């Protein structure tokens, strides 16, 4: 319905946990729509999941911290 301004999102399948960050969960997701349709990534966020969750990646998000320290 010309909405286009953000790619929904379908879980395909869940990864795991994460934790580390404050009991992270990790999930795969692919395009719904929006010309790419049918791209699969790898989203985090806090909370469980069930396969047919559709969210839209506004941004996605990136944190390149690199923590410098490396050790």
């Amino acid at each position: 319905m010309a909405e286009d301004e953000g790619y929904p999102a379908e879980v395909i399948e869940i990864i795991g946990r994460t934790g580390t960050t404050g009991d992270v969960t990790q999930v795969k997701v692919r395009i719904l729509e929006g010309r790419d349709k049918g791209r699969v990534i790898r989203r985090n966020v806090r909370g469980p999941v069930r396969v047919g969750d559709i969210l839209i990646l506004r941004e996605t998000e990136r944190e390149a911290r690199e923590i410098k320290s490396r050790r």
